[PDB]
């Protein structure tokens, strides 16, 4: 049966008094349609080993609109993409991504980045030609690239 | 007393030119294919104007759109890429009206290297996302080209 330890941290969540350094941390970039993110936390909640620390950008709620609380989601993701051991970013063909294409640029040359993106995305080969250039593996779908992980 | 100002675009090669005696620099950011929008050949214009120095100015802005041919996409991808890693100045200047996806993964990738400078026109969709991770990593952004060119 399932025998990891996944803990999930939000940007309106808090886990105080956790040793962020005996867990694998894996920042879940990519499209956020208000559910990759949840359904990727539970294939690692099924595993059979290991302890995860899931950086998950994606709030149960949208965001209020109001100013504060969007800055506190732009650091938020940015200090997590930084503190993270590995990137995970899936981007879906049905989605624009701006802000995932940022920070895509952001890690490019990190060694820590795993680009997943549908075909049919409209900058598609851009993502391709970008990650081709810079050594970014790069796949088409997560069961590929989650294979890769046991 | 003029400036020497070389202009080389995706199209256009210019073979018999040393590009270490030249101060590089690419034009990033919204490409708008009307007569209207074309804030790169102001931008070029601008340095001709200049009393003195040697600018090689790098335009991916062609003067005809895209075919839509796979090879010629490639081309210009790579032609981007190359010559916003050869240039010693990125000038990336983001219109309000603007989508600028592939500015947004290009301004990534060149946030640490400390040769670019972002012009972000208030009222782009993305503004803040913007204006925050300049901040965060340090990187110098205006409002307008003529308050960064003054800055030259
Ligand atoms: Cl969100
Ligand atoms: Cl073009």
């Amino acid at each position: 049966g399932a025998q990891s330890e996944v803990v999930v941290l939000y940007p309106d969540t808090e886990n105080k008094d956790l040793d962020e350094a005996v867990y694998q941390k894996i920042f879940l970039a990519g499209t956020i349609d208000m559910d990759w993110q949840k359904a990727t936390c539970d294939w690692f909640r099924a595993l059979p080993e290991g302890r995860y620390l899931l950086f998950n950008p994606r709030r149960d709620k949208g965001l209020s609109g109001e100013m504060s609380d969007f800055e506190h989601q732009v650091n938020w993701e940015l200090e997590h993409l930084e503190k993270a051991d590995l990137i995970i970013m899936n981007i879906l063909a049905s989605s624009k991504s701006p802000i995932t294409l940022l920070e895509m640029g952001l890690f490019m040359r990190s060694g820590k980045l795993r680009v997943i993106c549908e075909p049919g995305f409209y900058r598609y080969d851009n993502v391709r030609l970008t990650c081709a250039r810079y050594g970014v593996p790069l796949y088409q779908n997560m069961d590929d690239f989650l294979k890769t992980m046991r």
